[PDB]
This record gives C-alpha cells, structure tokens and sequence, in this order.
C-alpha cells in the first residue's frame, strides 16, 4: 500500500488529482490567477502540501498542452518525501506572448518517482566499461 | 520481462534505439526535416506509438550533446503507460542560432521511469519531519 | 546495498553531498567560476566522475532557489551507469540578468532514479486502452 496524502493549505485548494488509470502524473492546480511576462517566469501557488510515499520522490512535469500551444515549461524539481512545505511550481514562458493563468487552472504534473537513496563513497578509481 | 512495444505510424519510421548496453535513454528520431528560430520552440514528430511496461512512464528527455552545442532543450514530459498517440517531441531552442533538424535525427532520449500509482488522501495535518 | 561511487578528477573537487535524511537529490558543486550571459548557457564542470548503481540512473535536476531567484534551469539530462566521463552541468539561464557562479557553489542536484532496461520490440498494432 502507497498513499500520497495531501494538506489543504487554504479552503479553497484542490486537491491533486489522477487523471486517467494509469496517468504517470497527478494533476496540479493553480490556487490563484498570475500573468507571466513573454519570457519571463512566475512561481505558481498550488495551496497544498504533500506527503510523499517513501523511497519516492515527486517530480514536478510540464503539461504537454500548455508546452505545446503557448510555450510554457515547469522546472523539473523535487519534491522529497521529508518536504512539508507547500507545493510551488516554476513555469517558464518562452514565447513572445503574455500567458494569463486562472485560479482552479491544471499547471503541471507530479510524478511519484522511485528512486534509490543509495549512500555515497569516495574512491579512487571507477570501473571500466 | 518486460517490453517496450513500438508501432510504426509510417513506413520510414525508425524504431527507437538503446544506444549502450546500460543506456538510461533509448533514442527518439524525427521523422521529418524541421527548423525551429532563435528562442522559439516546435512539436517533432517522431512516427511512432508505444506501449510502455507495467507501473512505468516513458520520460522524455534532451540529448546532451543538443543541448550543448546548439541551445536545445526539452519539455519532460510524460509518455503515460496507456498513451497510444504518437510521441511527439516539443523542442525548445534556447539560442540566438537557426536550429536545422533532419529527418532520421536522433532529437531527444525516452527513459523508462519506475513509478508509483499511489492513491491519494487528503488529511487534515501531515506527519513532521 | 546499493552505493554511488565518486572518483574526484581534481584534487579540490567536492563529492557530492545528500542534505537531507530523505533528499531525493544529492547536490552538485561547481569546480570553477563562471558567468552565464542574460539567455544563454553555460557547461559547469563538477570535477567528478560517478559509477551510479545498477538498474538506475543519475538525473540532472534544477536547484529549487536558484530557478526562483535567478531563473536558472538545468537540462534533465541522463548519466547512464555505464558513464565514466566527467558530470558536466548546462546551466540556461532565462533572467535579463548576469549569472555569476563561484566555485564550490551547488549548481544542481542528481537524483538516482529506478529504471527499466526493457528490451525494445516492434509491433503492426499496440493494445487498446
């Protein structure tokens, strides 16, 4: 059993949401409006916190339509599973156009990615490949 | 076992390619020539479909070799486990130099990414960290 | 056991640390100055080559202030585990700003990621979802 459990911050936040069976990615929503200037960035209020599963981390992911039709990109961040602060994303614009984001609007995606918390060691020399 | 399965959408398709026995990255090919201007962006067609193994996604993600010598970037999206539309590519050239791609380039890299489908919970507090 | 091997190929290279108990990412440190130009790029070199553990790779993230404060991104780049080069670092920086990086500064973040080695068959037509 893994359960991502979410915080609302504020009342009016919604909770991520899973948009088809096997959606890599959870939907993330945008807790105010914001303008962001032709290639400029702005940091996006989700209004929730999150609890990550453990041995994973969250992956924040652009969404292919907001990439495709008006040049938005997210940075691909972490979110690890100790972090309890609340969900923030960075989009860029890189296009020539204002990009104009509504409250309650689908902004990114986060991906529960597995990961290896491996221990790290000094050497002085690698394998050959 | 597990297998990637890919559909040729066009006969000239190239079939996507591991490129080293431990490469993290199988090679994604345009299946067209394309041009993309100085901080401006374009939709790559790639000609092919897939089915992606159980609790995987495909990310895509930037060759370094673009990325270093000409400014290309890439969305890193996310290729869900029951897409089976065609993977297209949004490169972003992130330059002030005419991008002149080729069909049969290799353009980007899909990583096959372990992942959990978690459900997810809202509570009202989380646990402290 | 799974561990991340580090060889420092300059002896004032810094191994790169895990920050937290449950950081996904471990931190990586620029061997050099350097300024990156408003909209341009810039390899960082971090002194050091990795042997990452089986069946996962090393994934170039953005650091999280860094992208706020200044508009850096980083390329999510792809450190297979059979790489033995140098981690090097594309750093864009998409502020009107002058980016000046120091030495021993943390520039990005490597996240060891589970992936699958899938072998990779082509198919007339995928399943229905």
């Amino acid at each position: 059993d893994e359960v991502l459990l979410v915080k609302k911050l504020v009342e009016d936040a919604i909770v991520p949401t899973r948009g088809s069976k096997c959606a890599a990615g959870i939907d993330l929503y945008s807790n105010t409006n914001f303008i962001i200037q032709p290639h400029e960035r702005f940091l996006v209020s989700t209004g929730v916190s999150v609890q990550i599963p453990h041995q994973c981390y969250g992956r924040i992911a652009p969404r292919s339509s907001l990439a495709l039709k008006y040049g938005i990109d997210v940075g691909a961040g972490v979110i690890d599973e100790d972090y309890r602060g609340e969900i923030k994303v960075i989009l860029f614009n890189h296009s020539n156009e204002i990009f104009n984001g509504r409250k309650g609007d689908r902004i990114a995606q986060l991906i529960i990615e597995r990961i290896s918390y491996c221990r790290i060691s000094e050497v002085k020399e690698l394998n050959t490949t």
